[PDB]
This record gives C-alpha cells, structure tokens and sequence, in this order.
RNA sequence: GGCUGUCGUCAGCUCGUGUUGUGAAAUGUUGGGUUAAGUCCCGCAACGAGCGCAACCCUUAUCCUUUGUUGCCAGCGGUCC
C-alpha cells in the first residue's frame, strides 16, 4: 500500500497531545499544533504484514468479521465486507454475540423466520395491528443482527476498526481465541490485539482505504 | 393434606446462558422518556426467557338477521270496550 496514499488519506493524523495512550509511543512521530502524528513508517510495513496473514486465513475459506459502528464508518464497513462476501456488523455489539453464541444464534432463526414471514406474505393477511409488531420485530433485528444472519458459526478473524470504541468485541475475541486486526490510533490500547495496525481510526477518507485493501486481499485471497 | 384470611388486583418476583468481582453478590430488572401497569419506546455487557400486568370469560349501554307463544297491538275490521 502507498506510503503517498495515505499522506492524502490523513492516517497519519491522531488525537489531541492530552488524550494519548502511553502504550502507543512506539508509533509517534511527534506532535504539531499540540496534536500527535502517527510514524506512518511504522504503519506501513505492520499494515502489509497483516494483509498478508488475512490472505492465508481467507485462502482456507475462514471468515473475516468486520466490525465498525462509528456513525461514520458504517456505510464503510457494510460495502466492504459485501464486496468481499464475509460478515459485517455497523450497528452496536451486544454483549456476548461471540461468548454467548448459544443464546444469540437462537434469536438469528427468529430473523430468519420474520424474513419468510414478509415476503410469503403473511405480514399481511393478519390483525394489521400485528403488522407493527410483526415488523418493527424484524426491522430492528435486521439492523442488529443482520449482518451476521448466515455466519453459522464464530469468526476465524475479526477486523476492527476503533480498539477504544468496539473493546467489548476485542475482549470477547481474545476469549476465544480468535485473531484480531485493529486500526489502533494515538488515544488507545496496543495490548489486546494481535496485529495492530496504527494510524487515524475517524476519517472517512482513512477508513475507506485500510478496508478496500483488506477487501481486495481477502477476494485476492478467495479464489486459489 | 385440603381449604381460607392478610399485605394487595399492590406491580412486582425470578431463571438460563454471557460478563464483572478472591467472595457474599452484581449486571439484566439501572439510565432518558412514557403509562393504571417491569405499560410501551429509546438507549445500554448484556442476550433471552418465565410467573405476574393487559387481552381471551360473564354482565350492562346501541344496531342488524332469524324465530313469534304463555309475550307483543302500529295500520285494518268487529266488540259485551
Ligand atoms: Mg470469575
Ligand atoms: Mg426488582
Ligand atoms: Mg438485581
Ligand atoms: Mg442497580
Ligand atoms: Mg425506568
Ligand atoms: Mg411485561
């Protein structure tokens, strides 16, 4: 990936001097305008290092989640892991939708079953009172759980794009086991994953890239 | 044992799995609103579920169909009215 690229991008942007992380010294640069700056030499070489290790676990058909649920990295994420075919989530992490498999599997066939119960048509012929909570039922799981429907099964890698702001799912993946790859910034913990890749985690320019190339890897990756 | 009063027809009382704590425990069940109501909604390390709440039952208020005696008499005709 272009260390240019990113100059335009502002990944190497990070957060005001007063709310650092002092885990994250190793991948500053300095500070202009009271303002940290990421050491994008460091980004670079650490980010291609996990472009790589997604490869060969897409490469055996293993699936990347992606998860991202800033109200701007959203739209982001959904289209990523669409042009890829993998699994998304963009709307809060509830407690437990890894740990808790058991329980939160078990409210996906509900969704499944209020799909059906659409388009077969039989929200419809019915009390038209109950086709508000025969619908706002279904809406509400489709933006929870939607993303995840056909997943069956836990991930074989997250993808994160804030560590702060999603630790719950970072926690309940160091739980199982399960690799992570986060897009660290200057205001936040190294120590729960496993490859960090530095650099600004609130830009919708910056967003954009590290995720078209993990989905450009993981389709360059699905097919040998 | 069975049956019954009572707080109280008050809106409460809990469980599974997950998470937190060395541990009793906690979270959910808190927060913003709303409601007669843990009523509903939005948030949220919770995700769900159950007993309650409400609804299903009887009665009362209006209308329609069917049936018309031992009940009824609007229009007719008769009358010991
Ligand atoms: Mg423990
Ligand atoms: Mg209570
Ligand atoms: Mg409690
Ligand atoms: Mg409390
Ligand atoms: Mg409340
Ligand atoms: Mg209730």
């Amino acid at each position: 990936v272009s260390m240019r690229d990113m100059l335009k991008a502002g990944v190497h942007f990070g957060h005001q001097t007063r709310y650092w992380n002092p885990k994250m010294k190793p991948f500053i640069f300095g500070a202009r305008n009271k303002v940290h700056i990421i050491n994008l030499e460091k980004t670079v070489p650490m980010f291609n290092e996990a472009l790589a290790e997604l490869n060969k676990i897409a490469s055996r058909k293993g699936k990347i989640l992606f998860v991202g649920t800033k109200r701007a990295a959203s739209e982001a994420v959904k289209d990523a892991a669409l042009s890829c075919d993998q699994f998304f989530v963009n709307h809060r992490w509830l407690g437990g939708m890894l740990t808790n498999w058991k329980t939160v599997r078990q409210s996906i066939k509900r969704l499944k079953d209020l799909e059906t119960q659409s388009q077969d048509g039989t929200f419809e012929k019915l009390t038209k009172k109950e086709a508000l909570m025969r619908t706002r039922e279904l809406e509400k799981l489709e933006n929870s759980l939607g993303g995840i429907k056909d997943m069956g099964g836990l991930p074989d890698a997250l993808f994160v794009i804030d560590a702060d702001h999603e630790h719950i799912a970072i926690k309940e993946a160091n739980n199982l086991g399960i690799p992570v790859f986060a897009i660290v910034d200057t205001n936040s913990d190294p120590d729960g994953v496993d490859f960090v890749i530095p650099g600004n985690d609130d830009a919708i320019r910056a967003v954009t890239l590290y995720l078209g190339a993990v989905a450009a890897t993981v389709r360059e990756g699905r097919s040998q």
